[PDB]
């Protein structure tokens, strides 16, 4: 029985398996090759993934996401205190450890972040088993390069809770380099830059690989810049358009905003391959249909400051690594948001036109490398 590779992501997770000699990234039951790291507790069931993220509930307190932001941290951590101010669910203190408290089937329940993450890993395990047709018990799970020992142990604990034997925890940028075979270099140092713009975080890592051995030389980024922020700019744009056209403010109706956010995320993705996207929602607010569109150009304008801001951490990483651009041998794209053409253009221009590694979908590259590593260790 195969071991799998799992990218347990801040916003989206992905699972792959090495078989027939290569990695197959596995689609979930809605046919999506990544799954939101998102749980919802309802009157009658626990929803995980797409069903949780797109649920349109009257009571927003009972969904949980961003557990990776809490994992391995103490309640009084200023990052925890800061993040709590923008989550709809309740974080409580139990012996200086944060727990999330929700109502499920009418009863109050609290969960440690490792337990929430275990539910996401359980879903990914189940996606893999549905595809393989047999049970899976072994996995490699990835984490950010900047995770410390406590965060790594907590991620392994989430794996154990989910019923997995965790063969190894590897760094996300290392996983991406392995996906592209950059581990097979030979004697002599090879410097790899990983540009990872995801749904919630932006990370730039510089790795040196020497005779198969990886060393992280520098990391930089922004833990609050990602695709969700671009979604938010689109949602705000369309809320303004609705008010302009229909003289009604929908922004305080949680159900309308949720439906709009789901439609906006789809439209954003479409703008990565097409030059315009339709946005069509029946009965969005007070019975009023909302049919409209947006061009790729307009989306780029809405997000221009955020896209440009990704270049400073690249300069920082290079400075910390004491490397010139020409000393970087391979550039690798990771993260769903690096599928945005404007983002690729900015990075390519910064690197004087050089080729970017992007043939593996960037939102899948981490799971791909994790799956290669899982096959190696089994
Ligand atoms: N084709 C696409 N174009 C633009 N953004 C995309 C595309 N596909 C996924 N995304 C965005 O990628 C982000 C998720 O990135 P991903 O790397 O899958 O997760 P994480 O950052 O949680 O590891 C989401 O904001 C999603 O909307
Ligand atoms: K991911
Ligand atoms: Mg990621």
């Amino acid at each position: 029985a195969a071991a799998i590779g799992i990218d347990l992501g801040t916003t989206y997770s992905c699972v792959g398996v090495f078989q027939h000699g290569k990695v197959e990234i596995i689609a979930n039951d809605q046919g999506n090759r990544t799954t939101p790291s998102y749980v919802a507790f309802t009157d009658t069931e626990r929803l995980i993934g797409d069903a949780a993220k797109n649920q349109v509930a009257l009571n927003p307190q009972n969904s949980v996401f961003d557990a990776k932001r809490l994992i391995g941290r103490k309640f009084g951590d200023p990052v925890v205190q800061s993040d709590m101010k923008h989550w709809p669910f309740q974080v409580i203190n139990d012996g200086d450890k944060p727990k999330v408290q929700v109502s499920y089937k009418g009863e109050t329940k609290a969960f440690y972040p490792e337990e929430i993450s275990s539910m996401v890993l359980t879903k990914m395990k189940e996606i893999a088993e549905a595809y393989l047709g047999y049970p899976v018990t072994n996995a490699v799970i990835t984490v950010p390069a900047y995770f410390n020992d406590s965060q790594r142990q907590a991620t392994k604990d989430a794996g154990v809770i989910a019923g997995l034997n965790v063969l190894r925890i590897i760094n996300e940028p290392t996983a991406a380099a392995i996906a592209y075979g950059l581990d097979r270099t030979g004697k002599g140092e090879r410097n790899v830059l990983i540009f990872d713009l995801g749904g919630g975080t932006f990370d730039v890592s510089i790795l040196t690989i020497d005779d198969g051995i990886f060393e992280v030389k520098a990391t930089a980024g922004d833990t609050h810049l990602g695709g969700e922020d671009f979604d938010n700019r689109l949602v705000n744009h369309f809320v303004e358009e609705f008010k302009r056209k229909h003289k009604k403010d929908i922004s305080q109706n949680k159900r309308a905003v949720r439906r709009l956010r789901t439609a906006c995320e789809r439209a954003k993705r479409t703008l990565s391959s097409s030059t315009q996207a339709s946005l069509e929602i029946d009965s969005l607010f007070e019975g009023i249909d909302f049919y409209t569109s947006i061009t790729r150009a307009r989306f780029e304008e809405l997000c221009s400051d955020l896209f440009r801001s990704t270049l400073e951490p690249v300069e920082k990483a290079l400075r910390d690594a004491k490397l010139d651009k020409a000393q970087i041998h391979d550039l690798v794209l990771v993260g769903g948001s690096t599928r945005i053409p404007k983002v690729q253009k900015l990075l390519q221009d910064f690197f004087n036109g050089r080729d970017l590694n992007k043939s593996i979908n960037p939102d899948e590259a981490v799971a791909y490398g994790a799956a290669v590593q899982a096959a190696i260790l089994m």
